């Protein structure tokens, strides 16, 4: 296993070296501020190059994939799944908000805050949206712009960019590859920083445990953050997913589960949604009935755009920061890390190795420091296994679904 | 009239109900600031999605007309034709200036503010002109950065691009397409946004009447806004463009206005431009003897980019909103609104649906609020009616001086 | 010889007259400073419309240049003397800022510059790069945002992007051409405004001898700065190129001196290194034994990419500059310095008309004031006529250095 996925074992290697190195240097003296930086500077390196690739990364991915946005995905059977994907995964990315100011892991006006939210959804410069933000000062009141890069309203002028260049057709053709290539090369970029990723994680983590202060309560919060991440998984798959499948559905959602129960033992095991693929075509369309011409556009979409366990992670990992550094968000970055969430896990798995730049993204949303991110790739290899399990049942649940929102029609279209 | 054209009847309606709204709530009591805000919020809404498409607006527009220029345009045909329609329009706007700084209604050195405007047209970052301006700040003098879009240096700039590009030929195709595609694109967004204006406007209308702490003297200014701009038309058109007429073609000027008085007229009465084609072609080549090879390419081309009325109501309506705020524009800024309404003249009617982004590209250019723009749209329809008479005239005017300056050559390539 | 290339005899032209105006003008009273900077005036638009062009400058000319990098390039035969290209002119450019600091015309710690450079090769965000810089500041350390392109940070991303779509293939097509066209777009307009540049230039220079308030002891800087441009071009040349030669060829490397003398008279002579082509070829090809398969590879790429006496003087001219203004460089400048100068020898015999914005370059990567500069261009003339003659013989050096490199490999490939 030191041959094949020679990048998960690298990082492992990495965060235990880091750790071991940490805690050995700790114990010398107390070591010099200066030094500590220049021991964490490669992290720092590693930080910077992939938050220069967020502006070209989003640019170039809202506009490649709202531009294959077809009406001809076997009829109403592609929206109706569509509006099952962004429902579900917005209420785990809120439910995850929920239990994060629950528990409380790591221990301006509302008006006026959600006046700034809806002004900086409509920017008024591009350019200047790229690198800086708008807030209410008060001495009245008056405008006055703050840094920070404003991801929603890039997103959201994008996503109206890319939803009028697809309605253009063949006419705008020119502009959807052009844009398309640029993709691939942002992506290539997105594959090498990442192989420098062992290198810096590691001295991060250094420098995380040298100037920590104190290391009985930083572990009793990575312990209590990892039970509120559970807690969730465990709240939005068991509780809601059945709920959600019996007020529409109408029938027994125990059934599925006792269907689908290899499936999820796959997703387990194996720790990857694209690869349980073959089981749970084999447990939806042979053990519940599906027909299979709702399942074979179901799972294949929803395996990479339903990622309904890595939506609940980000909102609760991004206000456990936020937390730690003592920063209390008011209500108009809460609504930021939802939306942020919901944005970042549809794209983590279309973005092959970007499951530490999505983070960055909602961080720099809201704006906090990322220097805690190394602490979240330390326990990252004890809640991917389940989060797994919880997007493999998301999209079984949504196959089972579909298929009772179309039975008239492919009855009819049979006939 | 109420299924055709659904557009200025809806922005019609909307201002009825915004004053009708104003004038019943501010009757109840002193009304809150945070709730006028509340209130006025979605027209600041509205004219943040305006503002954050003139950057593009610019760039598209100027690459894909300056793309479009052709030495076989009927030989000199065109380019005498385009020596006209720059020349009348910049003096109707100048005129407009000169109507505005004498009738006055709404009641640095000069040499720094020419050098400022110099160095403006001149940027040194093209990032930085996208967003920011430059000026002299006093104690040694000393350069500083203020905020602000620099419009007239992003205009200079892509005019030489386009030129440098339109030179290339064939070889710059994938360019030009590009821009080209890109083009529709922005279009399709202003678009859809004016379609919530009759909403947004209403508000902002009631966001003007419930704090304006005075209705006797803004109704005075507002009226001798109208009476200026009504001065400037009849002064432009019937004393300058028969002038002008007589000083080159040198013949009588009212034969010419007898000649097209029924396009006149019907200008007046279906307010549009383009619709007055078919009755001022069966004036000008019927009634005054014109050569069917002029007025074909004077006539289309002077209906889009030949707006004389347009350039006028541009620069009186800026200076007349700088004059409401108090604002004392210095010299450098006058001729910055001479130049930006002749630019947004042409752009007026070349991009369709813009009556109103044209206003803010000024406003934004010399740097003045834009919620007083909402006045502006409550009295539009009693002046668009005879500022497309102007434009009318202006374009009969041109065809009846090209064909004068122009007679020899045509009587040569006939025989 | 003033109808042949009528833009050097232009320049000198208006240096000449800049200086008979200014020694003219400086005679007859203390001359108000408002009026000085209206005179001075025209050379400052000159400066900000070639500053306007750096960055797309650099954007189209690194994704073009490295786009055409070909692993078909005579096999080895390339690479080889690409290693050579970049090495050379590295150590001249290097040694050239030991000579501008030990001679010294004109008359925060090293870790914190060092970790600001690192930082600034890495920038977090793309659009903030084009017009601002990261520095340390001090009371805990904290970093700042200062003004400044951040030309390294641009450079490094987009030679990252030029790599990563040169190995997409033919895939990122439509891309590469795009462009390649801006190429000559920007490239047309370096063109027209160089076409200024004998009237700017002209005032600049009278801007410099109405208010120097000393002509002895500037014309004695001016002075001492050529003697170390030329100390500096005979140490590179003489002792190193002919000592990088026998440590590396292993034979007489005054013989090569023999050989050669031809062409470094003809370079001498003509004054440029394309034209010194047909009489260097006969030189190394019959004169020394040199194969042909080797020399019409490594003199063509040579001519226009190994500029080794460039490099020497862009680094020598920037630091002296900056020794003129009083500003003390740190070692965070120096090694920017060094860099840049490489990148801009390579450009400034690629792209035409571009020995005025190379220097800019440098000037606004270090943020230097640029009025000093037009000192530099009425010395010129004295030193590029010996620069050409460094850029030869390092040229013929490096194809007699690849032949022996390459003389087993051309051997075997024979039979
Ligand atoms: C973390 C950041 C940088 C990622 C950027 C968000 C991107 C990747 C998100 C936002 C909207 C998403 C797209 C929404 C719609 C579709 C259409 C579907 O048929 C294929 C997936 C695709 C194309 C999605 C791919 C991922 C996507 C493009
Ligand atoms: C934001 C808006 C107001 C600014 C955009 C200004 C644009 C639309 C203006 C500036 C210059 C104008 C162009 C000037 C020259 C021509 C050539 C003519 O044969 C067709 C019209 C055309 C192509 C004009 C179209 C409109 C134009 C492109
Ligand atoms: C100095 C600033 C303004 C411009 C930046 C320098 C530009 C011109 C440099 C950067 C990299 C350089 C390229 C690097 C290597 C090669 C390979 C050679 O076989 C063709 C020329 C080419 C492609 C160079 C052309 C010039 C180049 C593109």
């Amino acid at each position: 296993k030191l041959g094949k996925n020679l990048l998960l074992t690298l990082t492992v290697f990495g965060v235990i070296l880091g750790a071991v190195c940490g805690g050995l240097l700790r114990l010398a003296s107390p070591i010099h501020p200066d030094v500590v930086m220049l021991i964490a500077f490669p992290g720092d390196i590693l930080m910077r190059m992939l938050k220069m690739l967020i502006l070209p990364l989003i640019i170039s991915s809202l506009i490649t994939g709202l531009s294959g946005l077809d009406a001809k995905a076997s009829g109403r059977l592609g929206t109706r799944a569509m509006v099952y994907y962004m429902s579900t995964t917005i209420i785990a990315a809120v439910l995850g908000v929920i239990l994060v100011l629950a528990i409380h892991p790591g221990n301006v006006s509302s008006l006026d805050a959600f006046l700034d939210l809806i002004r900086n959804l409509f920017p008024e410069n591009l350019v200047q949206a790229c690198f800086q933000q708008i807030q209410t000062v008060t001495k009245k009141k008056g405008l006055e712009f703050k840094d920070g890069m404003n991801v929603l309203g890039l997103i959201g002028f994008f996503i109206a960019f890319g939803i009028a260049m697809g309605k253009m057709g063949d006419q705008a053709k020119l502009m959807v590859d052009f844009f398309n290539i640029l993709n691939e090369i942002v992506m290539k970029l997105v594959i090498m920083i990442m192989w420098y990723s062992p290198l810096g994680i590691a001295c991060l983590i250094c420098g995380k445990i040298i100037a920590i202060k104190d290391l009985e309560v930083v572990a009793r919060q990575l312990g209590m953050y990892m039970v509120t991440v559970i807690i969730g998984l465990i709240i939005h798959g068991g509780i809601f997913l059945p709920l959600i499948y019996f007020v529409v559905t109408r029938k027994n959602p125990f059934s599925f589960f006792a269907g689908i129960f290899q499936a999820w033992i796959t997703a387990l095991g194996t720790a990857s949604s694209a690869g349980t693929l073959p089981v749970t075509f084999r447990c939806l369309e042979e053990n519940l009935g599906i027909d299979k011409r709702v399942t074979r556009f179901v799972l294949p979409v929803g395996a990479t755009i339903n990622m309904d366990g890595t939506a609940l992670y980000e909102a609760v990992a991004a206000i456990f920061i936020a937390q730690m550094n003592g920063v209390v968000l008011d209500g108009g970055q809460i609504v930021t890390v939802s939306l942020t969430a919901t944005l970042a896990s549809v794209g983590a798995a279309s973005i092959p190795s970007a499951g530490l730049v999505t983070m960055l993204l909602i961080l720099t949303a809201v704006g906090l420091p990322t220097e805690d991110i190394s602490l979240l790739v330390a326990v990252d290899w004890l809640l991917d296994r389940m989060r797994t399990s919880v997007n493999v049942v998301g999209d079984s649940f949504g196959a089972g679904i579909v298929y009772h929102l179309s039975k008239s029609e492919l009855d009819t279209i049979d006939s």
